[PDB]
């Protein structure tokens, strides 16, 4: 049983091997013994000269259609003599090159990771396949230099090779959401008297998404916010636009904001809070004499899974305006002075007051008239009614005395009241 080797991919008229040599038959008998081929033996892809008993390539071999990943390729000839009937087989072994490179089934490869995966997670990466065998098959994948994924590669048997990424530091969507690297594969050829291969290289690009977690919390720019307010502020006057911020992405980053439990029965009404834009306003009547000051407590809190609220709270302080006029008070009023009083002669004793504060309760006071009457004060905001001079019980009966009280806010706010006085 003959052997012989040819190299893959040989042009038609390849020596072989010289049959008649190497079993003992001289070229000159072998037209006599009706040297030939056995009919089943055939094959397409050599020529056996019948006259000198050489084989010669005939179509050229290509391996990879042949015997496909198999190890070994062998293509078996059969020829015969006749008068003595004489079988010999021949076996030609066809040897593999490196004509075909690693190659992936598609030009770009997507990967989605979530940024909470743990270092050291692996994600499998399609792989290369080459078509070629032995140490001409895949030997080795490799990724563009980069401190985020490395690769590890494990056998998988019939020269192939199986490849994921390995997490080396964990991601941050935030910071970067999409990641392109150059993923490249290349086989061993680099013998049974074979000339010298090169290597062959594939490639595929590399896009790894980042798939976000909820790992951001809302966040508000300060813990205190302080705002002032006139009191009677209308309804839908703004107090404060609250903002806290969440990069996250959908619904991880969507925020809603509302009150906290804690928040007082009376700001609960004074004060209204817009879900979605984070709109404060007030909603009630504002009154300085009723509180200068209003706590809000307010929370934030995205719409994802596992959300953790965040905190803050509005100090709204009001501003008092001028809204309570001076009010009067009489404590004693002596209707009948006699005739001939005296000068400085004390008719009537009042007092004043004002709910504001500031200019706005200063109380400034007058009386009213051309009347002979005139106005003391040994107190702030308590008054005396006195005589200024003689008087008439004819000429001059009765008086009627009125004050006016005016504070000193903007605008002014101003009382009236009356007493009536009559001489003896
Ligand atoms: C609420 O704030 C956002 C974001 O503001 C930026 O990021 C924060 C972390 C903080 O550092 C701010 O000072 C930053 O300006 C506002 O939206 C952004 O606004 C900036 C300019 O103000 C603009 O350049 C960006 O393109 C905006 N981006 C987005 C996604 O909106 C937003 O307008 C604020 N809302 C209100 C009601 O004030
Ligand atoms: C294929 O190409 C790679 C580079 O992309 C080489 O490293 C390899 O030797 C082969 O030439
Ligand atoms: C696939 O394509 C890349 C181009 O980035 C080469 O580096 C590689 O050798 C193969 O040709
Ligand atoms: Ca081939
Ligand atoms: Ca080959
Ligand atoms: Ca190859
Ligand atoms: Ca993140
Ligand atoms: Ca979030
Ligand atoms: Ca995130
Ligand atoms: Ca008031
Ligand atoms: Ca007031
Ligand atoms: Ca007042």
């Amino acid at each position: 049983q003959l052997h012989y080797t040819v190299q893959e991919e040989q042009e038609h008229g390849t020596f072989v091997g010289n049959i008649a040599e190497d079993l003992g038959l001289d070229i000159t008998k072998l037209s006599a013994r009706g040297f030939q081929t056995v009919p089943n033996s055939r094959t397409p892809y050599l020529d056996l000269n019948l006259e000198t008993g050489v084989l010669y390539v005939n179509e050229k071999i290509d391996r990879e259609q042949i015997c496909k990943q198999s190890p070994s390729c062998v293509l078996h000839l059969e020829v015969f003599l006749e008068n003595p009937l004489e079988l010999f087989q021949v076996e030609i072994e066809v040897l593999d090159i490196n004509d075909n490179p690693p190659s992936f089934p598609e030009p770009d490869l997507t990967v989605e990771i979530s940024e909470s995966a743990t270092p050291g997670t692996r994600f499998p990466l399609e792989s290369a396949f080459d078509p070629d065998v032995g140490t001409n098959s895949l030997r080795d994948y490799e990724i563009t230099p980069n401190s985020y994924f490395s690769l590890d590669v494990q056998t998988q048997g019939d020269g192939n090779r199986f490849a994921e990424l390995v997490l080396e530091k964990p991601l941050d969507r935030e910071q970067q959401a999409v990641h392109r690297y150059v993923l490249t594969a290349v086989d061993g050829g680099g013998g049974a008297g074979l000339p010298p291969q090169q290597q062959r290289t594939g490639t595929a690009l590399l896009t790894i998404r980042v798939l976000d977690s909820n790992d951001n919390v809302p966040a508000f720019d300060q813990p205190v916010y302080t705002v002032s307010l006139p009191e009677n502020s209308p309804p839908g006057t703004l107090v404060i636009q609250l903002n806290a911020t969440d990069p996250d992405e959908g619904q991880n980053g969507e925020v809603v904001y509302s009150f906290s439990s804690h928040i007082s029965p009376r700001a609960r009404e004074l004060f209204g809070l817009s879900p979605r834009t984070g709109r404060l306003e007030v909603s009630g009547e504002l009154d300085y004499e009723e509180s200068p000051v209003y706590q809000v407590y307010v929370q934030a809190k995205d719409l994802g899974p596992n959300a953790v609220p965040a905190h803050c709270k509005v100090l709204v302080r009001v501003l008092d305006a001028n809204d309570n006029a001076p009010e009067i008070s009489f404590s004693t009023v002596k209707e009948a002075v006699s005739e001939g009083a005296a000068p400085g002669t004390v008719v009537a004793l009042f007092s004043v007051t004002d709910r504001d504060s500031e200019e706005n309760g200063q109380v400034q006071c007058e009386l009213l008239g051309d009347v002979p009457f005139r106005l003391k004060s040994s107190f702030k905001n308590y008054y005396t009614i006195v005589t200024e001079a003689p008087l008439d019980r004819e000429a001059g009966d009765s008086y009627t005395l009125t004050v006016v009280a005016r504070d000193r806010g903007e605008p002014a706010l101003s009382t009236s009241k009356s007493i009536q006085v009559q001489v003896s």
